[PDB]
């Protein structure tokens, strides 16, 4: 007896028999104690079935072709005629046998399991129709957020793990657009625009929206202001219309916190300018009523005010002491330019006696203090 004539083949086993004289290989299913003919051959002994368990996948290497009734077609001979050089992905299943040609491309590898606050960046490699009836194109992009299960398909591939960055109270997270996208607010944004999100707590992005940089908030103390500037053409979020170049100053007024816009420029921190009852200051180049410094001009302060330093403004001789006089005390005065007290021309002289709570003009100037008169 050369060959093995009956073989018994256990549950879940499969045998390939080969038919000599007309090369029809096909596989024998098991349980089942086969007897083999004069005209076959077994291939090898039974071996087991690939079972796929729940929650696993395999790829099957050269398919068996199948019909709208998902049975295996036969070829012209009784040939079990197989899609050659392409993949199929099977999921969980009854555990079925290989067919003559069909090779395990990949042994039961897990699902992959997408966590909570993480998402799949997923997009289309070629045309296909999805689970709902949506036709999706080659160059599509999409997410697929946790906590789930992802079924891989050959139409789709995985290009990274998103994972959502938390935003604490005092930040805000900078994104940049990839692509023409909606923001989760509802507005509209083009490629490479970027903005800031204000929300507090877990946020995951977008498909087109790129994480960038976490913004902290400058916290303003009531002897702080924040010195800005535009860095291009945008309407802030108070309300209030900017344009480039332009320098503001924002106060505790404003806001508690102020977290630097993507078309804001921060230059610095300036300190409050605080004054007392007898205490008054002069400014160089004070900004006018249209937003711009008059270079050359002057302007005095007093009579305790607390103010921040506009952008481009400079004190003269920083905090200076109110002309305090006694019945005894004088002062002598010069006009620097025509003054209006009697009218003064050009270069006029005259003394002021006390007792008077004094604060020279910007017009006129302090030549001497006079003691005792």
């Amino acid at each position: 007896a050369t060959e093995e004539a009956i073989i018994r083949i256990p549950p879940y086993h499969y045998i390939h028999v080969l038919d000599q004289n007309s090369n029809v290989s096909r596989v024998e299913v098991g349980p089942k104690t086969y007897i083999r003919q004069d005209n076959e051959r077994v291939l090898f002994a039974p071996v087991r079935m690939v079972t796929v368990p729940p929650r696993h996948y395999c790829i099957v290497a050269n398919p068996v072709s199948r019909d709208a009734q998902s049975s295996v077609l036969f070829d012209v001979t009784g040939q079990v005629r197989l899609r050659h050089a392409d993949q199929e992905i099977r999921l969980a299943q009854d555990p079925f046998p290989l067919y003559p040609g069909e090779l395990l491309e990949k042994d039961i590898t897990p699902l992959q399991v997408v966590l909570p606050n993480t998402a799949l960046h997923l997009k289309a490699l070629l045309d296909f129709e999805d689970k709902n009836g949506d036709k999706v194109m080659a160059g599509d992009e999409w997410l697929f957020e946790g906590p789930g299960t992802y079924i891989p398909q050959k139409e789709v591939e995985v290009v990274e793990i998103i994972q959502a960055t938390v935003i604490k109270q005092n930040q805000a997270l900078r994104l940049r657009a990839r692509k023409e996208c909606f923001d989760r607010d509802g507005k509209e944004r083009v490629t490479g625009e970027e903005w800031l999100v204000r929300s507090v707590g877990a946020y995951l992005p977008a498909v087109f929206e790129e994480v960038l940089d976490l913004v902290d908030a400058v916290i303003l103390t009531e002897k702080t202001a924040l010195h800005l500037r535009a860095r291009q053409n945008f309407k802030d979020l108070r309300g209030v219309a900017h344009r480039t170049g332009e320098e503001w100053l924002v106060t505790v007024q404003d806001t508690e916190a102020h977290v630097p816009d993507v078309y804001e420029e921060v230059l610095g921190v300036v300190p409050i300018t605080t004054l007392g009852p007898r205490h008054y200051c002069v400014i160089l180049d004070p900004m006018g009523p249209d937003g711009k410094n008059q270079l050359g001009q002057k302007r005095v302060v007093k009579g305790e005010k607390s103010f921040f330093l506009q952008p481009g403004e400079r004190l003269e001789r920083g905090i200076q002491d109110v002309y305090v006089l006694s019945e005894q005390q004088g002062l002598l005065l010069k006009a620097l330019q025509p003054l209006e007290r009697v009218a003064h021309q050009a270069g006029d002289r005259w003394l002021i006696r006390g007792p008077l709570e004094y604060v020279p003009s910007a017009k006129v100037e302090v030549v001497e203090e006079r003691q005792a008169i």
